[PDB]
């Protein structure tokens, strides 16, 4: 009964709640365009959910020596966000038509982004764990800039509600994904000052606005009618 469990109790509540809302939804949708964009945006909280219900469940989870101390590492998260980043950033991309190069650059920044950040959640040496943490915050910056430089160029050749609708959710994913090496950084897996329970509470509330609050941002506007 590990104190973080509420939070991963919520965060399955609330991933579910979207998974479903999201397909009672995109069931209902004929338009060509739009329906991709449900699939897409379904699917990402379904697999935050089963990933939340596995670890509220003891799974994918384990202790890691580092500091002198076993440290508490839910590696379960990254299965989680090696599939759901790409997807997320595949709306962004098909929403503003993004080229086929530069989605799998960015699918490939994020693999990256993911990879090393798993490799140093698992790391024992405890400077080492830092190394990866910032070759991966390298890697996400990449994307962030990407978005930020490329895609918002990009928007602005579309109507406005396209162009609007993505400066929404570019601006809702550079705020949420800049947060995480952060807590990263200050939590368990890192210096260790944010306690876990904490640290559970706040990437709960991070990934639920990432993705079932940019797939609600999503899902309802106009932009996503071809
Ligand atoms: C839906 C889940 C989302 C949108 C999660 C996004 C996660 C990140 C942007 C995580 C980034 C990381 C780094 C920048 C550095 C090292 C550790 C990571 C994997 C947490
Ligand atoms: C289930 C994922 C479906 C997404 C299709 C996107 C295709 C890109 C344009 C042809
Ligand atoms: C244009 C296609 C790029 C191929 C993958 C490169 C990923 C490197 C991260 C910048
Ligand atoms: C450490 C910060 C890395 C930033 C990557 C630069 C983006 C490449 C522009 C083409
Ligand atoms: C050129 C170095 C790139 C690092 C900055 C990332 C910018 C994020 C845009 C919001
Ligand atoms: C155009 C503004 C979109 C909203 C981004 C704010 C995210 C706040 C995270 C708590
Ligand atoms: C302790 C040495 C750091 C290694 C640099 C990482 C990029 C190759
Ligand atoms: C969004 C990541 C910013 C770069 C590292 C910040 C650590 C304070």
């Amino acid at each position: 009964g590990r104190p973080e469990w509420i939070w991963l109790a919520l965060g399955t509540a609330l991933m579910g709640l979207g998974t479903l809302y999201f397909l009672v939804k995109g069931m209902g949708v004929s338009d060509p365009d739009a329906k991709k964009f449900y699939a897409i945006t379904t699917l990402v909280p379904a697999i935050a959910f089963t990933m939340y219900l596995s670890m509220l469940l003891g799974y994918g989870l384990t202790m890691v020596p580092f500091g002198g101390e076993q440290n508490p590492i839910y590696w379960a998260r990254y299965a989680d966000w090696l599939f759901t980043t790409p997807l997320l950033l595949l709306d962004l991309a098909l929403l503003v038509d993004a080229d086929q190069g530069t989605i799998l650059a960015l699918v490939g920044a994020d693999g990256i982004m993911i990879g090393t950040g798993l490799v140093g959640a698992l790391t024992k040496v405890y400077s080492y764990r830092f190394v990866w943490w910032a070759i991966s915050t390298a890697a996400m910056l990449y994307i962030l800039y990407v978005l930020f430089f490329g895609f918002t160029s990009k928007a602005e050749s579309m109507r406005p509600e396209v162009a609007s609708t993505f400066k929404v959710l570019r601006n809702v994913t550079v705020v949420l994904w800049s947060a995480y090496p952060v807590v990263w950084l200050i939590g368990s897996e890192g210096a260790g000052i944010v306690p876990l329970n904490i640290e559970t509470l706040l990437f709960m509330v991070l990934d639920v606005s990432a993705k079932v609050g940019f797939g609600l941002i999503l899902l309802r506007s106009r932009a996503i009618f071809g």
